[PDB]
């Protein structure tokens, strides 16, 4: 797997590179950023951030499962990820 620093998602909080920490796994939905039927902001607004709950809360359908996976590159340092815990 590919472990990215929390610094990434951050700098990657723009359209160019839209990342979102999902279940200890960043989702490069850059291409599917404006394609998102829900909203392009809901993603960006909290892209680099953590939209895990904001992603699971909405309850993504299988259709997403395929995409999400397809739009997977790797996870972010889970060391700084558990900064809350
Ligand atoms: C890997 C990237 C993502 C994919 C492939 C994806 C895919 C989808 C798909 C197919 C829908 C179907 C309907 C549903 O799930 O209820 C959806 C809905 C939704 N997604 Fe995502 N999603 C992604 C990331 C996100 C993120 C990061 C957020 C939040 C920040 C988000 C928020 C939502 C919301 C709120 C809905 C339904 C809202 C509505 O249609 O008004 N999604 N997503």
């Amino acid at each position: 797997v590919k472990y990215y620093t929390l610094e990434e998602i951050q700098k990657h909080k723009d359209s160019k590179s839209t990342w979102v920490i999902l279940h200890h796994k960043v989702y490069d939905l850059t291409k599917y950023l404006e394609e998102h039927p829900g909203g392009e902001e809901v993603l960006r607004e909290q892209a680099g951030g953590d939209a895990t709950e904001n992603f699971e809360d909405v309850g993504h359908s299988t259709d997403a499962r395929e995409l999400s996976k397809t739009y997977i590159i790797g996870e972010l340092h889970p060391d700084d990820r558990s900064k809350i815990a």
